[PDB]
């Protein structure tokens, strides 16, 4: 049915900064809405979201940091262009609104703005059909629920600890139902917590909702993760029931400085520290020997691809190699990473690329090479649960959403609870483990 | 319209622990869904939420916390019973409800199942009504948008800190539309958080998302908190233009030991294990309190305590409400738990002028009007208050603009669990400019202090 | 849903003088209609009612009392206005309204125009909604049905017997539903008539459906009305089952001259009658010490605000203390009546401001401030019964509407019996008696 | 479209007593709702209310005048025989509530019961075919607005003056339109008050919104009438311009021995308690009563007498009716009762030329409408009438649109429970401009009489 109504307004995201939302009506009654995660601002890779910057607008809030611009395009530019259209043309808005804008990047109108109508139009057209959305999105067939990647303890320049690595993850692989995967998950969370206590370490958390604490090194916290896996009665591993296994994302690109990586972190404290490339994918091989490791992102820097390329030639067969700050969910580059085999898994960012039809085309690219598309959230995140949506639409089968605390993250799980309830009585609803690592030519025991 | 479905599920809230959210049908078309928050167990004088405690149930999720027996009795035994009922009569549906349950505490249903149906039926009334919620709550004539209670500093049990009380607030009062309110509290929480970092203090945050630094004493954690609001360009006072105020929730009840008040984390940093305290230096009865707290009231623009002495001590929230209530909000958190009855015997004993308002803590939306209402006739604010563990829920958002409550306690400005509310009150406050008024009348709110006086005025 | 029609009609109030009444109709078929009740021509202080004086509608009624050009504002400059409107926004409506007459007491199109339509809009909108009146002003809790102030006894200037007092009430109390106040009111009106005739007084009735028999003295007629609740079956008094006070509307701005009160009629017939401020308190408190009054309404002049504030000061505690003359529901003197402590209660009457928000404002600060809102009747009424809905939207807990005669005061109680009809079987209907005095401090035994 | 739902329920009447008010909807959405006047109880000549004597209710209400009963029996008995049936079908309906209560006067069930639903269901069918009441009742053609009979000088057993006769009225009929006809009346009742006060009498009101000041004769009345009448600027008269008749209620079955005639309160004012009226002074025969109507219709411009001679005194009628019937308008009220039986007999014995119309004194619409048709056939006027118990319900201005009665006999020009009905006049007549034409026809509407002469003419 015809849209009749596009209506755009600022509202605050989860770290307390401006964002976008966007409703939608159609003639038949139809009604989406949509909030749109933070993105970047600047960058020459990325689609680029639009802030209040040197506008009339920029004292609104802390930063210069509000998006009434894009509000104000949404409502005065893209709305006259969209209405009277019919909302189930998706990829026709999706197309309309890319030209309105003209540039590549979508820095004139806004990256965020773009996308806020892109998901409300589609959420609008499902509400009219009386779909669950990842049935509009996907059809008849969807049934996978993915296996979450569930951040737990965190790292990185802003994390006053030791540990130069971004984050650590665990992912609840040896389970017969979605429902039994977080379950498990919430176990290891709450028994990860209580371990932390009673050794004295902080317990509370960051942008993601989980843990910062002061860990002296990467070993100590791998070594505190595979004790609360046993503590809370699964098996660190991959194969086998109550497997949970542990993934990473080193964002490399944070220590590197044109010729060796720095554990910087690490060197200050200690008053190895330094890797050139080879010596960075030796040390991966310890720990993957060591802890049951079986997915690392971002593990060489975004300017490393020699890196990239032999991590991916000497671990790739029996382990997730994950692009992200390498690839920005960037179509051209990620056609590059597939035919230089520098990666076998990408994060599918929305707002990096800026539409909904434009990330189904860059997911369908991904997965036609035989690299799995991990649906990822952002650090500025809502109750918005598109993403869930979207991961069973696509039959992913991986999903990076956050920790388990702060609603920004909890609504995708809910969400995904939502859908196997949908699916257990309509349809088949399937959690498959192991098995989603399609990429992976042969997984291994860990043992 | 009749009622033609009810369902529940078990889902997760924003501690990660299971909680119940009810979706409501009607034959027009309605439908309306609610999400119940964290609320308490076991005692002797709040409505009860029913955990899976000794149920097949209890090995689901950690804790023994699943909620899949209120999920079981909404679906079994509360929904056959709503059906067909028309869903505009709130009042009805509750006393209902109530009656189902058969005790006064909710326990046999639980005060989650029931306050999940309570809500989801008055949402999917409204949504039928094509009203916003506050609307179908309030009547014609609601236009108060509510000065938010904002937590910024945390202390108490749980904060590796020094603090004893549990936690600090600003109240953003010198504003003339509740955006440019809501944009001031904005500035000072991240001006907050940069003053922080920049001075080596820890910025994740806690339930509530705010900061729980590693401060040595409530004066520093005051002075700080100043800083930020004069670096952020605001005025830390009660009047004029870009006054930001500050609340407190000591929890007194915490380091109550049933005879005096003791600061035990701020004794515990100076007093080593063998040492007793001879000099009394970190212990109060209930006068000496009233005495620290008239100290910090002179120096600190503090226009708000909440749980200031203990729930069993009755006498000094009547000597507190006697000394400083005409000039200060005196809140009852803990003392009064949403509990009519209590309320009446605060009112009688003027122990108060302030009460928290939980939906979940008295268990149906009519009995939290009743409450508000009787709240309001007698004189007193009444905060809406938000729980520990929320979701991205916003009905107490339409619930303090409905009852033109002044103020709200929802959380800092981190974490959707809170910030969802501050968004739903962006929208009603974008709903009443272009249909309405949109008032927000900043320290006009407290028309429960007899004289509000100037902060920086010699007292 | 929208407004697509607005108009409005001369027709007759209940003392036979034109008044005004106002349909509204909405695209989804709402249809609401009000009719105006009698208000002030001049005055410096209220909304001014217009009339046709020096017009050329002048000579179609007596007295020039014609409202032609009021209904030819509604038709020709109102309507167009508020055509296309939504009706549910009833502060817009108002607010749009206001503007359109710009000067502050309503005088250039009318107070009776500008509540004819303030009204019929919400009574469309509830209509609409299929919602009782009192639901669609108070949400979905309002429970309270009012203790009625039944006028039984009528004095000052127009009534030929020895009464300076304007008019004698009773209050039905120590009963457990509005249905049995209700009745025993019904009960003492007959049996007081009844007595009336006894000792050969007149029978007939005044505006308000009560008596003015020619009594001597407040005293006579107050030793009468007690005599009459005692034969009823009930006790006058103000706690215990069956009690039922009496209040009084002394009219006091009628017979003061600036300086004394002069109760006139009393000194003529003697052929005490003067006062100054402390002698008249002293005579209130006499009556008050043996009679089971439990409020007294313009107790002194308008323009005696000591007189007011030390009444409220010696007694105010223990009786209401009521303001009508004194503030006539202006929202700036009722600031003033708060700050001085001058009152504990106030008269609202809707066409004395001018809309329904405006009332719904007044209401709110005076409930605020500790003092009941007292919803009052005028002396030209109609079937309309605004007031009935309006009492139990804001708990008024007290409605002031006329003796039990005339349909234009029958009409009210018949619409709080439907009221209490409906509050039964979908909520619950509460009648609390001496509990709505929650603006008096102590409330003590009157024996 | 069929009747879905019937209730009753117990509301008060304009003289604070109980009566019953009836709702009726229809599938199609229709939506009727009446309210029935005060009747009598006792009597063994009209339909027959139900009160709450000797019923569990009888104790709820003064006097035993409850209705709960004819409520229970529309509730209870009356409903369930009419859900169902389509609500145009009104003779249908009217018989099978005949035939439900079974007997004559309609005592088992109670008339009012009956009335009630009767008017409720025309109302309810009017409205869901979007016509006014008045259209449904009469069809296409009705355009005559009445003539009213306004109230305004009370006499008769319970007033305490000296006048003997019940009512005096006045009737505007050289008008153009009704509304002029009623402003004309507007000036007349306020203009007699002012008057009435200028000379000290009271001015407080009666049932029906008229005065009942001390006047000392009938003369007395009459002259103060006249004076108004010029005073106000009109004509006292019968034809021309402003012309402004009189009419009179003598209720002479109130005075009436069962021999003569006596004007008890003028006799009781002159004669002292030990005294006989030797001189029969103030009494009267059914012939000397006939002189002095004569005597009064030639000097003051009296165009009706209603029941100008007893009930039981048929011969005085048809000798009143024979002297005087040519040239004014001879009522029936207690004479016929609104029984079709009795106007048979008036109308073969020649006693009138008008008869009153009391929906509630025959007990149902179509029985209503009968009498009317009936009446008008034999060349009589129907009068449509209110009582002294009444309320906003307006049903008589639409009945007597309906039906052309040409005059309505309403009250005077002060109380909502009259004054309600000029103002449905005053709607029918703003429909009827702008959709048809509304005709007031002034003294024209005497098609009874033979030959209407001028007043001022000697006779």
């Amino acid at each position: 049915s015809k849209i009749t109504k596009v209506f755009a307004r600022e509202i605050l995201d989860s770290r307390g900064n401006p964002t976008i939302q966007v409703d939608v009506y159609t003639l038949a009654g139809g009604f989406g809405s949509a909030i749109v995660p933070s993105g970047a601002s600047t960058g020459s890779r990325e689609a680029l979201e639009l802030r209040d910057t040197n506008t009339k607008y920029a004292d609104n809030w802390y930063g210069q940091k509000g998006v009434m611009t894009a509000v104000d395009n949404v409502n005065n530019i893209i709305a006259p262009e969209i209405i009277g259209l019919c909302c189930k043309n998706q990829r026709l808005i999706d197309q309309k609104i890319i030209e309105l804008d003209g540039t590549p990047n979508k820095e004139k109108l806004g990256a965020n703005a773009i996308l806020g109508v892109s998901l409300a139009v589609a959420k609008a057209a499902a509400n009219e059909l009386r779909m669950p959305l990842f049935r509009y999105l996907g059809g008849t067939n969807p049934t996978l629920m993915p296996v979450p990647m569930l951040n737990v303890i965190n790292g990185g320049e802003h994390a006053s600890n030791t540990l130069d690595f971004q984050e650590f993850m665990i992912m609840p692989l040896g389970f017969r139902t979605f429902k039994e995967a977080l379950q498990a998950a919430n176990k290891v969370f709450h028994n990860l917590a209580k371990l932390l206590k009673k050794s004295g370490f902080e317990t509370q958390v960051g942008d993601e909702g989980g843990f910062a604490p002061n860990f002296n090194s990467h070993e100590q916290a791998l070594d505190f993760l595979v004790d609360a896996i046993k503590e809370s009665g699964f098996n660190p591993g991959f194969k086998g029931e109550n497997a949970v296994a542990i993934a990473i994302d080193a964002a490399a690109s944070e220590f590197y400085n044109g010729q060796k990586y720095v554990f910087k972190k690490l060197k200050a404290a200690s008053l190895k520290f330094e890797f050139n490339s080879e010596e960075l994918l030796n040390y991966y091989g310890q720990l993957l020997a060591k802890y049951p490791i079986i997915s690392i992102e971002d593990g060489f820097a975004e300017s490393d691809w020699q890196g990239f390329i032999a991590f991916n030639q000497k671990y790739g067969n029996n382990h997730q190699i994950v692009g992200d700050d390498l690839t920005v969910t960037n179509v051209e580059i990620l056609k590059k990473a597939i035919n230089l085999k520098a990666i076998n898994s990408i994060l599918i960012k929305l707002n990096q690329i800026g539409t909904l039809s434009e990330t189904l085309d860059a997911i369908h690219l991904a997965q036609k090479s035989g690299m799995t598309a991990v649906i990822s959230h952002r650090s500025g995140e809502s109750e918005d649960t598109t993403i869930a949506d979207l991961a069973v639409a696509v039959s992913s089968g991986q999903i990076k959403t956050g920790s388990l605390s702060r609603t920004d993250r909890i609504a995708k799980y809910n969400r995904l609870l939502v859908i196997e309830e949908y699916l257990n009585s309509y349809a088949k609803a399937d959690y498959i483990g192991r098995e989603v690592f399609y990429n992976l030519k042969k997984l291994e025991h860990h043992h």
